[PDB]
């Protein structure tokens, strides 16, 4: 039993809700949140832009010490950091962004992150202003991830589209 409230069950292991994943998160506090980054932890807009703004900028800080130290991520990796006033980590995942031109089937190797945690708070990766297509994320989603994942998705509208539309 875990403290996630509200959330529809599509699968053994994956639930989905329309949800704002900050305030979602200040609520749970769960132990993982998962942020939609770019490989330089340049958080800027979307779900990264809003999770960095909610902690004051603390989480670009320190992203911007991890890359200093470490260089950037690969398109498909993550690090794990803090997840500062709004869960115990933040899983910074890196998708591929369409709209640079990434190899959309590098998205499965990016939810293939989430099985190193036994339950995490996350968006659809590679969706939003990273231009894939957030049904076809779903579906990679359910298909890859065997651990517990909460799905937060912001636009109501998708929400019922994703349900509606799931196989
Ligand atoms: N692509 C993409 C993408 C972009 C942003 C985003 N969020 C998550 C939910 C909260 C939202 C927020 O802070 N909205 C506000 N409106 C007025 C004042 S604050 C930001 N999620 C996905």
């Amino acid at each position: 039993v875990n403290s996630f409230s509200g959330y529809l069950k599509l699968t053994d292991n994956v639930y989905i809700k329309n949800a704002d994943i900050v305030e979602e998160a200040k609520k749970v506090k769960p132990t993982v949140v998962v942020n939609a980054a770019n490989v330089y932890l340049k958080h800027g807009g979307g779900v990264a832009g809003a999770l960095n703004k909610a902690t004051n900028n603390a989480m670009q800080v320190e992203s911007d010490d991890y890359i200093a130290t470490n260089g950037p991520l690969k398109v498909g990796g993550s690090c794990v950091l803090s997840g500062h006033n709004l869960a115990k980590h933040c899983l910074h995942v890196v998708g591929p962004n369409v709209n640079k031109g990434e190899d959309i089937q590098l998205l499965k190797s990016a939810y293939e992150n989430f099985n190193q945690h036994e339950v995490l708070l996350a968006p659809l990766l590679s969706a939003g202003i990273f231009g894939a297509d957030p049904i076809h994320s779903l579906r990679v989603c359910v298909d890859t991830v065997r651990t517990n994942v909460y799905l937060a998705v912001f636009d109501k509208n998708l929400y019922d589209k994703l349900v509606s539309s799931f196989l």
